[PDB]
């Protein structure tokens, strides 16, 4: 809707930040992808890949490159990959009605490199 999940995270987190909170059908599996978190080069959880074949792709509106922060309620921007993958799924697995998945907005443009790598 208008407004969503803005709280949960600090004041010095999110920064007058652009979230939403998109809500997902749990119709047709979830078939997700995600990438990042943990001791990656990301930092961050961000979708890896909306699967054409899930409840994901169905919702639509956001893609992959995503800002995910919280699932259904669950901050997960110190989350690893399968600490939140797995959750995330959890919830799909309950075998609830809707997911409301919090991630921030950001659109597709890909542009990071600055390091000589050793």
């Amino acid at each position: 809707g208008s407004e969503g999940a803005a709280t949960m995270f600090s004041p010095e987190q999110i920064a007058g930040k652009d979230v939403r909170l998109l809500r997902i059908k749990k119709e047709g599996s979830l078939d997700l992808a995600l990438e990042g978190g943990v001791d990656s080069p990301v930092g961050k959880v961000v979708v890896s890949a909306v699967y054409e074949g899930g409840a994901a792709e169905r919702h639509g509106g956001v893609v992959k490159g995503d800002e995910i922060m919280a699932i259904n309620g669950k901050i997960v921007t110190d989350y690893t990959l399968a600490e939140a993958e797995a959750a995330l799924q959890k919830a799909w697995n309950q075998g609830g009605d809707w997911i409301d998945l919090v991630v921030a907005v950001c659109p597709p443009k890909e542009y990071d490199d600055e390091l000589t790598f050793f």
